[PDB]
Formats: structure tokens, C-alpha cells, sequence
């Protein structure tokens, strides 16, 4: 068991970034922090599809588009952060964005809707609670793309490992996601 450093996925990810970013005719800045530290053959080669999903929404739905974007009072382009620190006996991966957020109580209303949960103990789940509902299979008949990225997937690769994938999020000040792994 042989560690490589986490440069080995990360590197790939830039000219993906460029890539899925001028397809939805959006400007976005890339950041990669942490290349040095290192992890197991198996544990990098495992995540490079788990984190692409997560910097796609960015660009695909987390960055906003200039001219609504610039709105705010928020710089024109966007940022994207993809990071790894080694810390403790635990490597944990970020990745995040200043989007536009996930807005919370929609995913409430979902979870009502579908009975995953009834609307009184609405109160009950707390913020870090409300994004699991992320997880669900299914959040998301005539069409189906037979091909589909799930979030789950994502979940299941850092639940693979003995992993916990996180989402924090503040409406128009952007998410993150968090991916925790062991040694
Ligand atoms: C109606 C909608 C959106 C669904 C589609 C099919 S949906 S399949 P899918 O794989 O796309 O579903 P995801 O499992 O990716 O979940 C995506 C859900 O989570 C939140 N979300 C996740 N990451 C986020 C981020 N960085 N910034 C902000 N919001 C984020 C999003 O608001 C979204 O509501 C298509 C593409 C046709 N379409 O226009």
C-alpha cells in the first residue's frame, strides 16, 4: 500500500473546469489547494469521478451567470475551489463555489411532498440535516437520459471508504461540499 500525492487526480480536473465552464457560457475561476498531500493509489483514483461530479453543479448550477450575477454586489466571475489538507488522522477534500446556494426550504418542501418526512417535524431536522435530503435517490418519465450522475454515487464512494461527504451552503453566498477520508 503505496501513497501517491493528490496532485495525481486533481490535475486533471482544470482543463475539465475550462471545459464544462464555456458550455453554459459562464466565466469561472478554478482553485486548487493542497496538491502535495498524499493519499492511497486506490483512495485518489476512487474520488476523481466522485469530485467531478461536485465541481460541475458549481459550474453548472452553483455560478451564476454575469449579468443576474453582478447584480449583487458579488465580482463578476465566479470562483471554484477544489482543495485537500491533511489534517489529523483524516484527508478531507472541499470543494466550493460563490453561487447562487441551495435553497434550503425547497429541499423541505420536497421531503414533505414525497413523505420522506412529514411537514410538523420539518423543525426538527437541522441545516446539515436539510442537504442530506440531497442523498435520497430520486430527489431529483416521458424522457429519461439513460445516462445519469447522481449525487448518491458521490456518497456512496466517501460512505465506500469509511468517508462522510457534507454539504454547507448559505443562500447566494455560495456551498460547499466537504469529502472526509481515513489515513
Ligand atoms: C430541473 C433541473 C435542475 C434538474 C435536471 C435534472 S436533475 S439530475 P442531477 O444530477 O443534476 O441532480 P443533482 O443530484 O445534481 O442535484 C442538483 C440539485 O441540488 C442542488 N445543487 C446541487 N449542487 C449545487 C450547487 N453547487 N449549487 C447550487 N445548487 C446545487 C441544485 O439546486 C439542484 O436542485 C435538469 C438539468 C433538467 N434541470 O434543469
Amino acid at each position: 500500500i503505496r501513497m501517491v500525492p493528490i496532485s495525481f487526480v486533481f490535475n486533471r480536473f482544470p482543463r475539465m473546469v475550462r471545459d464544462l465552464a464555456k458550455k453554459m457560457n459562464k466565466e469561472v475561476n478554478f482553485i486548487m489547494r493542497g496538491e502535495d498531500t498524499e493519499l492511497d493509489r486506490t483512495f485518489v483514483e476512487e474520488i476523481g469521478e466522485p469530485l467531478l461530479h461536485l465541481l460541475r453543479n458549481a459550474i453548472d448550477h452553483g455560478i451564476e451567470p454575469k449579468e443576474e450575477r453582478i447584480a449583487k454586489g458579488k465580482p463578476p466571475i465566479g470562483t471554484l475551489i477544489l482543495s485537500a489538507r491533511h489534517e489529523g488522522n483524516n484527508v478531507v477534500i472541499e470543494v466550493e463555489d460563490d453561487g447562487r446556494g441551495i435553497d434550503k426550504e425547497k429541499i423541505i418542501r420536497k421531503a414533505i411532498e414525497k413523505g420522506l418526512i412529514d411537514e410538523s417535524k420539518a423543525a426538527t431536522l437541522s441545516d446539515q440535516e436539510i442537504l442530506n435530503f440531497l442523498f435520497v435517490p430520486g430527489f431529483s418519465v416521458s424522457e429519461v437520459s439513460g445516462r445519469g450522475v447522481g449525487m448518491d454515487v458521490v456518497k456512496n464512494v466517501v460512505e465506500s471508504l469509511n468517508g462522510s461527504i457534507s454539504i454547507e451552503s448559505e443562500k447566494d453566498k455560495g456551498t460547499k461540499v466537504t469529502i472526509r477520508l481515513p489515513l
